[PDB]
């Protein structure tokens, strides 16, 4: 007896595909095993000259050269095997590239770069000093604008803080870029208070502008650099992606035949 | 068409997985595995013990007691209506197992009277709880004044009078104590009681009605005590695991398939 699970356009996952994936990945659930097999599919139709296994196993080493030692631990926080790494990397590649192709060819609308142009500031270079006690950077800043001779030490012992930032950097807080972008080149600023989300400590920032910046009133002149905000947001889009496989399965006409998991792309189907 | 895994007269297919995939979608190979092996090796030998009809019954007792908090108790557990009868059926299968290990090898001599040299019959008596100790002190100077006082503590804690053991999970260890040495009719002192669970310190006054001893027989008390052993063994997660990896040993349970070789290496070690 020979019954199809889910059925596409020019191909379809049967029980023994399923079989497959489950000796695979036995930790993983039936569920999982269907909607990965899927996206291997639909996304080989489209990308899959693009991905050969040497573009994967190539990728893969890089990524386990940077963790070194920790690669193994890596992956059991994941539940994944160094043999189940490969093969899991190239179903993530292949729907990265969907993704990637998407993003490209449609979100860098007029309306994105406009939403991304109202809030956008371009790099400036200046020294950003952070502090633990709030007493320790008013002593700093005090002893800085003091006199040219006192801006020198600030520079000198401050020298690793120099650093090139614009609107979409995670380093510098909010609350230290809006201050930033008031001052002149020159200029220092008061001691700024930043509260983290991630940990929960506050820390006291000092800022001293050397090369600042504006925007303008030309927003195709940061046209790139906008498109480039826009690319890294679409990424991180949870609701965006799912959007993404939502097209892909509808353009191939996935459809699930067993009823027992009708609800399989319910996750994706609402977006 | 391949064999996953072998025991005696009976071996699990890919068809037989497929059929437990779409029964829980959510849970993964191993576990359908290991279940769907446990339910194969209890069938064979509690099947007859545990029916669908008497796996039903239970569930529909447990669904009307919960009544509509049974939904949500669900999905604390991470299960479906549906999925809880099945899953209550390898539970009930694995427990006939147990249970049967239990009476024919744990009611040794030894642990009957491991069992007896703390164990102590029903007593009935009046157990009431109080949070201060100061209104447990007045509580009990009232009821010890005079017969008028008595009968207003035995009138007012009417539903405190109850009946329990040394098995009692209610009444606390220091309120047995106390209450084993009372004579009927006696009233205890405030007894100080501090739960090892939460921390908080509850006061308890004991009113003795109808006492009693453990004697020098210990036969007497021969079906209590095995009860005494059989709670204890069930959980024991040595002895179980034990009782699980005979019934493989016993059916000769092998994995084929090489990719879950380790699949029961947590219970046969």
């Amino acid at each position: 007896a020979s019954k199809d699970i889910i059925t596409m356009k020019g191909d379809t996952i049967r029980v023994s595909d399923l079989y497959k994936e489950a000796k695979q990945f036995p930790s993983q659930p039936t569920n999982t095993l269907l909607q990965n097999l899927t996206f291997d599919k639909i996304f080989t139709k489209d990308f899959g000259k693009e991905v050969t296994d040497k573009d994967v196993s190539k990728k893969v080493k890089s990524i386990k050269d940077q963790y070194g030692s920790q690669f193994s631990s890596a992956l059991q926080q994941q539940g994944l095997t160094e043999a189940s790494f490969t093969p899991y990397m190239r179903t993530q590649m292949l729907e990265q590239a969907a993704i990637d192709h998407e993003i490209k060819e449609t979100q860098y609308t007029d309306a994105n770069l406009k939403k991304a142009w109202e809030s956008y500031h371009p790099d400036v270079t200046a020294y950003v000093v952070s502090e633990t006690s709030k007493d320790a950077a008013t002593k700093a800043l005090d002893a800085a604008k003091k006199d040219d001779a006192g801006k020198a030490s600030f520079e000198k012992t401050n020298a690793e803080s120099k650093v090139t930032f614009n609107s979409t950097s995670t380093s510098v807080p909010t609350e230290v870029q809006t201050a930033a972008f008031k001052l002149k080149n020159g200029e220092f600023s008061d001691v700024i208070e930043s509260t983290s989300s991630s940990t929960g400590a506050t820390s006291y920032y000092i800022v001293e502008m050397v090369k600042t910046s504006e925007k303008g009133t030309d927003m195709n002149k940061y046209k790139k650099e906008l498109q480039n905000v826009i690319k890294t947001e679409k990424e991180q889009d949870t609701t965006f992606v799912s959007g993404v496989i939502a097209k892909y399965l509808k353009k191939n006409n996935v459809t699930v035949k067993e009823s027992a998991f009708a609800s399989l792309f319910s996750q994706f189907t609402q977006t």
